């Protein structure tokens, strides 16, 4: 499957791809604003997940930091990222299906919307304001919006039972981006789409 991973941002992100366990295509590379970027990712791939890191520096190999985002550290990530971290996420192929969905369980740093560029499913956007609207102690000081998990680590926040509720914290991100998901035990906002489907990641939609 492709995926058009697009940066209509004012600054520079450096795109991510991993299934948590390896690399997705090159697993990362840097996108200037107004940048497009192509990957393939292999039919089948569960638990995909695509980002954008910010404020990085990266030396010759490919070894360095980034403020949100950071995988190990990696340019070409082949591990998730550091919170916090607005979440693409997919799995293909999945009994002839693909699912797509955007979560902020681990917070929130750009904006993206995730479409498919092939027929028969819709999009899923955050676009809102997250970060300028964030709650002061959500505020990460290296830049974003945390989750409610990655800053308090509880129970509750982290659903580590699989018996949460909802949150004062997850309703901010619910009520800014309703098609994401607020927390782990949220009402869906996945999208089934045909198995197959190619896609587009827009950073900065709007």
């Amino acid at each position: 499957a492709t995926f058009e991973i697009v940066n209509r941002c004012s600054y520079t992100v450096w795109a991510a791809a991993s299934k948590g366990d390896a690399a997705l295509d090159a697993g990362g590379r840097q996108l200037n604003s107004g940048e497009s970027w192509t990957i393939n990712v292999e039919p089948g791939t569960n638990g995909g997940k695509i980002w954008a890191r910010t404020d990085c520096y990266f030396d010759d190999s490919g070894s360095g930091i980034c403020k949100t985002g950071d995988c190990g550290g990696l340019l070409r990530c082949k591990r998730f990222g550091r919170p916090p971290t607005t979440l693409a996420e997919f799995s293909l192929n999945q009994y002839g299906k693909d699912y797509i969905d955007i979560s902020n369980i681990k917070g929130f740093n750009v904006p993206m919307n995730f479409s498919p560029t092939t027929r028969g499913c819709r999009g899923v956007r955050c676009a809102a304001d997250i970060v300028g609207q964030c709650p002061a102690k959500l505020k990460a000081p290296g830049g974003g919006c945390n989750d409610a998990c990655t800053v308090f680590q509880t129970s509750e926040y982290c659903c580590t039972t699989g018996k949460c509720g909802p949150t004062e914290y997850s309703r901010f991100f619910k009520r800014l981006c309703p098609d994401a998901f607020s927390y782990v035990l949220d009402k869906p906002t996945t999208v089934t789409c045909p198995g197959s489907s190619n896609y587009r990641v827009t950073f900065c939609p709007t």
